[PDB]
């Protein structure tokens, strides 16, 4: 029940993309970076998957960029074929931010039903 940031990782997906943040005193999007954007389940000892995280590290320099925990009232679109819009927890305990993830039109398509479908698994949560 509880994270202990120990849990074992299952990596769901790997892909390459661009990712952009929202700066809400300009009302644009940002480039923070590129590389390969990662979805992973982190598993409890009793195989219970306690919670997933989307982590990002640009390439070159591998500055993390994007360490957040998927949770139930998170807000997801798929802007476009290429391109996916969430809000998401930021890098230096931060705050929600909105983020947009660019990539191919396949690993988009992908990437927006993991998150979804892990989404809609968080909401049916409730004990
Ligand atoms: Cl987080």
């Amino acid at each position: 029940e509880v994270i202990t940031g120990e849990e074992a990782e299952s990596n769901v997906l790997q892909m390459q993309c661009k990712l952009f943040v929202f700066d809400k005193t300009s009302q644009s999007w940002v480039e923070r970076g590129r590389g390969l954007l990662r979805l992973n389940d982190m598993a409890s000892t009793d195989d219970g998957t306690l919670q997933s995280r989307l982590v990002m590290r640009t390439q070159g320099s591998l500055r993390l960029i994007l360490n957040t925990k998927l949770w139930a009232q998170m807000q997801i679109d798929k802007a476009s074929e290429k391109s996916i819009r969430i809000t998401a927890m930021d890098t230096e305990d931060q705050g929600v931010k909105v983020f947009l993830i660019s990539a191919s039109s396949k690993d988009t398509g992908q990437l927006y039903a993991a998150l979804h479908h892990r989404i809609l698994a968080l909401r049916s949560r409730v004990e």
